[PDB]
């Protein structure tokens, strides 16, 4: 079947929040990435690994997994910084609908207040002044029917 | 080769807790799921994953896998709370003995002391008034 | 092929992660080796390392070496309050032959303080028992 992997390596000021206003919304955080992807098996899932590297002050990082043409995220996680930089993850598995290309959207955010960077310490700077990798991959399965 | 994957999105109250005196036991943690799946290899392994929403006042969260019939986990992990919500994860690859259907349990609970809950705030409220979820799939894979 | 190398010792990781030394090969404590063959060309390896680590309150860093490099391939970061918590890397690499390659994974303090991996931050068995850690290399064919 399928694996796709998407790094990013850009450093993101993600300075959209995420609210119980607009969690099931379109406008909740940043957007950090964007992925196509097309199924190559009839009913399989697609699972699907965000691990983004983040820094905040003290609290709660959100992460929205939005699919191009939906009105709001089809999956949500949570991940947290003290201040020095935390891996902050999302894990969702897809059913797939066909074999059309989908165009997926990450999106990163405080949670309720405060400024979240990613690939990048709490002030924008350089984690340890160099250039820093977060991943998005999609690994295409076939769900086993259950006797 | 086998795949499941198996969502939890019930908010849930994790009251027991993982001690040095239960740690090697069943009766540690809060059961937060059960997962029933079968190999369609002989010696093959399953990678399993359970990412678990989990929020508690600071402090540990424990996660163990209990295969049903064990007396104790196959597989113990750790996370973090500082009161908001938080991934807590545990990630392993486990043997198979033959093609017949094998039960595990997920259990939660806090490392020696607190309350944990799972896909909810601290007071058990909705993270952002919705219903979140948690996932625990189980990847069927041939080792080398 | 799939590969899966757990480590179970408990570990002081008091080699410090700096801007210094975060691209060479001196940053951190090598907490494990592992030598894998890819089966097919043009394969991937997806490569998860999830190691259970404790340190007084701050980062940990943690870096994958291919053997022949003079820097990681792959950085990632974790955090501990005082108490054991999961700290992650994920990471796709691209298998350029068939031929066995080593890799080595470092862990240790974000500029400063001593990380424990599998252990209290005093080297105490976490709960009194032996703790696990994991990192696997899944290959697979990409798009
Ligand atoms: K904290």
């Amino acid at each position: 079947k399928a694996f796709n992997n998407f790094p990013i390596t850009n450093k993101i000021q993600c300075n959209g929040l995420f609210t119980p206003s607009n969690i099931e919304t379109l406008l909740g955080g940043t957007e950090i990435g964007k992925f196509t992807v097309t199924p190559k098996s009839s009913g399989s899932m697609f699972l699907v690994s965000a691990d983004i590297i983040a820094s905040r002050m003290e609290g709660g990082v959100v992460l929205a997994l939005v699919r191009e043409g939906d009105s709001k995220p089809c999956a949500i996680s949570y991940g947290y910084s003290s201040g020095v930089p935390n891996l902050c993850s999302l894990r969702t598995s897809i059913t797939n609908t066909g074999l059309t290309p989908t165009t997926y959207s990450l999106r990163v955010g405080g949670l309720e207040s405060g400024v979240v960077w990613v690939n990048a310490l709490s002030n924008g700077n350089d984690i340890l002044g160099i250039t820093n990798t977060s991943n998005v991959s999609f690994l295409e399965v076939i769900p086993q029917t259950n006797a």
